[PDB]
């Protein structure tokens, strides 16, 4: 727990369809928290940069059958940064899935945003991960 | 080759089919070995975490053709961790692939097995990777 | 900017057709740049590290439609390193991704090269990152 040892790690565990409020806000949540090292990862869905530097984060949102398509949005700080998606009528299971690397103030908050579609048959076993690559 | 310093990474290289050993213990290997400071990953499968700490994994297994379907674990001593999918019969090529941070102890175990499915046409191109984030 | 922190993240940001260069060399590119700190990635496609040291890369093309099909090989000095797919006719968004750690010398360059396949739709929202792991 030295202030350069900042990491989080998520899994959605249940096929439990979204809860009433992230049902309004869209903002994906992962209730099995593996990592939270410096605890700055917050109500299962958004991480508040500790100081500044660079960050690395990856998401893996399956879902569980057609949705017909979703599009997951990360987001910083309200606007979408980085864009994923998972598409086809037949197939099933997808994942909108994606990563990247950001420079992030203090205090920057960054998360998951359902921008088309809804997680109505559960989003078991997505996965929501970033850590500190270093301070700057 | 500090203490602070473990990573891996490797590869399937060819189309050949799985092994005997492997066919029993289900458990995926990866033949060509790009990286592995410290030498903690062994037998072409499995990490052995030198010491405690947070620990970045992420693994693409692809099925050459259909399988028809294949779900990997990712396995810490020996209970399923994080999960992934490739299901579709038209579809070829597709991947079963996540990722995750894990907080691991000294001698912790991780690896990947395949729980549904078999790798009959080869498991070609497909990755494992893994390193440590910080020590704790 | 001390020379153990070095690292790049890259997105196409929209979905104009490839220019005349990237269609002679191949080579895939990314116009905008959230992270590159060394400013070791260059001309928007090719990242020359700096030092000897084992590197994270991972990347996430997408074909906006059918291609038909496109393979992305992550490129180290002229020789394919690692393979991507996107397939199905049918399937549309589809996406080649994959990533790997990699033991790099001083002026080693790593880069995207589309061996078969083109991007005629666009490759929006398509993502290229990495960084120094530690140095060796
Ligand atoms: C949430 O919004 C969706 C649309 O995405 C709607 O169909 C559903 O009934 C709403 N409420 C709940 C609890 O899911
Ligand atoms: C291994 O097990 C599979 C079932 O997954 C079986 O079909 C195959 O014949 C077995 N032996 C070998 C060498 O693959
Ligand atoms: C580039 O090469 C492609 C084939 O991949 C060709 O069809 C296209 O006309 C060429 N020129 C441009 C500007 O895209």
């Amino acid at each position: 727990a030295a202030n350069s040892k900042v990491a989080f790690s998520a899994v959605r565990s249940t096929n439990h369809e979204p809860s009433e409020m992230s049902n309004k806000t869209r903002i994906i949540y992962f209730d099995q928290i593996l990592v939270n090292v410096g605890n700055f990862f917050t109500l299962e869905s958004v991480f508040v940069a500790p100081r500044k530097g660079i960050y690395s984060f990856s998401f893996h949102v399956i879902k569980v059958y057609q949705s017909q398509t979703i599009q997951v949005n990360l987001m910083l700080n309200g606007k979408p940064v980085i864009s994923a998606f998972a598409g086809d009528k037949d197939v099933t299971r997808e994942a909108a899935t994606n990563g990247v690397l950001l420079y992030l103030d203090k205090e920057d908050k960054v998360y998951l945003k359902l921008e088309k579609g809804n997680l109505l048959g559960g989003w078991q076993y997505s996965t929501f991960s970033g850590f500190l690559v270093f301070p700057l």
